[PDB]
């Protein structure tokens, strides 16, 4: 139930429950999910947090 995505843009966390990440970083996204913030785990860092859904594309 996880799908791989890539960051299209750099993003500085806007809450302490957001991830910060770089353009080109990859993530696992939990599948069930909608609204505009998705729970992501960075494959680069291993950290988990929210990301804006429109900052990523399927990879």
């Amino acid at each position: 139930g996880v799908t791989i995505f890539v960051a299209l843009y750099d993003y500085e966390a806007r809450t302490t429950e957001d991830l910060s990440f770089k353009k080109g970083e990859r993530f696992q996204i939990i599948n069930n999910t909608e609204g505009d913030w998705w729970e992501a785990r960075s494959i680069a860092t291993g950290k988990n947090g929210y990301i804006p859904s429109n900052y990523v594309a399927p990879a």
